[PDB]
């Protein structure tokens, strides 16, 4: 028998702390796309391993449960919300939400159980469905001007971010083809909460 | 009626006391089947009861908590360690190991949950494999010659225990069956972390 020198054990974050991250509330995909950008800064994994995953539905109407907004279990009801997963190289894989009150990250069984708890339990209206886009995919494509968050008035629904609007070579404002669940529009692809799970579940 | 809590159901323990126990620091393979011979020639238990538990790796390396060599900091990391796992009558299991700082014995679900953690979230190279024999099998195949434990230059890397080395009929070195977490290899079966404490647990 021998003892071998110390060694971390544990899975790193690919994020900073929650506290330490930058957050905007109502701004879930830019909040997303700026953990991307921060892993794509930093040499702790590769950002092809991290995929921005856009959740909503036709009606635009989903309820996720252990949410910062409503503490007690409740649910808020989003018409979408993004979170980032991280595909590790162990086969464990972990979800990053800046607004869940479970831990940032949370192991990904535990995430999709107590979050989304079962489909088969709610109206079909609110069945929740997923678009997975790799973080390299969606720092090249996502676009958002923010308009969305104008009401009629030109006033902010929600104070925005401090930093400018994201744009790319090839857009200004594409938002709602992240929103979308239409397999035939955007980027990445579109599962069911069942399929999701089984996907990236353990 | 008595009711109590499953830490405070009564048991007697299978061992002399800690401090009576033969024992040698690096030698837990050793000290485990000195258990195993107590037990045996003692009439308390049925030696079929009880079962010596190599935990290891491919990688051989294995973080357990809770450890003297290491108090209140962190795992230590072991290429290989042994404990004596008690099957009761009583319903409860317990695990006797010499070097944990946690009570000796301890109950089964105390010390996995102490101990070991859960693999979940620890890196691949790190995960913990059991290979679990029953005593009476421990004792009538396991042979150590104490070979791994010289340096290439012939000196002790820790000293010896003060008895000769245990041999059988068919061996006089058989450690690396019981340290290999291949089920084609050795005596006993061979479980994950999860089949382990699902196994003995409640």
């Amino acid at each position: 028998q021998e003892g071998n020198g110390p060694a971390a054990v544990h899975y790193q974050p690919a994020s900073p702390p929650r506290d330490a991250c930058v957050y905007s509330s109502c701004y879930s995909e830019e909040n997303v796309w700026k953990l991307c950008e921060y892993i794509k800064n930093h040499d702790q994994y590769p950002l092809e391993e991290c995929y921005a995953v856009f959740i909503s539905n036709e009606r635009k109407m989903i309820p996720i449960w252990k949410q910062q907004a409503r503490p007690g279990d409740g649910p808020v009801i989003w018409d979408y919300h993004v979170v980032l997963l991280h595909v590790s190289s162990g086969g464990q894989s972990f979800i990053y939400d800046l607004d869940t009150v479970l831990p940032f990250p949370c192991l990904f069984d535990t995430y999709v159980e107590d979050a989304i708890k079962s489909d088969d339990d709610i109206h079909p209206q609110f069945r929740r469905k997923f678009r997975v886009i790799c973080a390299d995919s969606y720092l090249k494509n996502f676009a958002s001007d923010r308009s969305h968050m104008k009401d009629s008035s030109g006033n902010w629904r929600e104070p925005p971010p401090p930093y400018p609007c994201i744009e790319t070579g090839d857009s200004k404002m594409n938002l709602n083809d992240f929103i979308s669940m239409d397999p035939k529009v955007g980027w990445g692809a579109v599962y069911t909460l069942s399929e999701f799970t089984h996907r990236f579940g353990s």
